[PDB]
């Protein structure tokens, strides 16, 4: 049976960016209960016995929406960190420079897609099968994860309980704190 | 241009099952912004001097998303009543028995269908073409105003801002203040 994965800092962690009861409700509640709902449908499958990303890599309906939907909850907590933000480094900063010519481009550009990013939906930082950076917006539960040769690098929830407590409907201030909450050391690690 | 309708009753006026916050930030904020956004997409364009629900019914992209959901959402301020809730009265009282047997097994019907409705998405009483009543559910901005035979008769809106101020995650408590304010003069309206 899978199991909720802790959160990687304390509820309080992300402050004043994400609040507490925001990951009290986003983490506790709805990821586990993607937890919950796919460990009901497994038994009696040919998912039985596969691990998360097998699944989520060969399913559909139900259990594809649950096992996607904790996989993409797992990597989005990774993308966020109370000791993120600011300017990307590394490996990933240069890859940035190298698809959009400076950060800031690179910034209004997911932002744009984010913000447009209709219904509940994930914006994606993608590693492509040519080396290069692209942004690709999923809808409900879909992920890169499935892209063959695609890798995912970082991940923005745009299902409004993601940021409906703190921001109600205005994803721009949203963005605003995932840009100061950016995890660069776990998208550096992905892209390496 | 297109204007924000007014909502049927006092911003209060479905308390305590939908609050005067929610209906401030859905109608106010939400509602609203799909209302600017269609008027700032439609001049110089074919849609320019259609109606509403011309437009709905001819387009796609974002001036569809747009136009279905201000269509949608004026549908579900009307499908609420501060003097609803209760048991259905009339001829829509009739067509549930005939369909589901008995209103109680409509009502769990739905609610069944509407916990299950993925990510952003709407759950609709309609009236199909052989004069029947049946339960469909729409995702994101769709909507069976656009199915053929198909006419629209009540409507819950399911996108989290639906209910996030109010009832967080819990759908089925939502759904229980959704019974309490079911406008059955609209929906009896809607089938004769
Ligand atoms: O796991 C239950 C089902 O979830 C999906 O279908 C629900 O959500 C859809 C919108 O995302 C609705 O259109 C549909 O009516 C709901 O049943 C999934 O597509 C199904 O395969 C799952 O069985
Ligand atoms: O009007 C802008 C576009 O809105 C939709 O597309 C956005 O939302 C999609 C999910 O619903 C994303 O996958 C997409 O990347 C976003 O651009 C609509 O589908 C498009 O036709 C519109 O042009
Ligand atoms: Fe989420
Ligand atoms: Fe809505």
């Amino acid at each position: 049976a899978f199991e909720l994965p802790s959160l990687p800092y304390a509820i309080d962690a992300l402050e004043p960016h994400i609040s507490k009861e925001t990951l009290e409700f986003h983490h506790g509640k709805h990821h586990n209960t993607y937890v919950v709902k796919l460990n009901g449908l497994i038994p009696g499958t040919k998912f039985e016995n596969k691990s998360l990303e097998e699944i989520v890599c060969s399913s559909d309906g139900g259990v594809f929406n649950n096992a996607a939907q904790i996989w993409n909850h797992t990597f989005y907590w990774n993308s966020l960190s109370p000791n993120g933000g600011g300017a990307p480094t590394g490996a990933v900063a240069d890859a940035i420079n190298a698809k959009w010519g400076s950060f800031d481009a690179f910034k209004e550009a997911l932002n744009d897609k984010a913000v447009n990013n209709f219904g509940s939906s994930w914006t994606w930082l993608v590693k492509l099968a040519d080396g290069s950076l692209d942004i690709v917006n999923t809808s409900n539960a879909a992920t890169p994860l499935t892209d063959d040769g695609v890798t995912p690098i970082l991940t923005v929830d745009l299902w409004e309980h993601a940021y409906y407590i703190d921001y109600r409907n205005v994803r721009p201030d949203y963005l605003k704190g995932f840009w100061s909450l950016v995890n660069w050391e776990f998208a550096n690690a992905n892209f390496a």
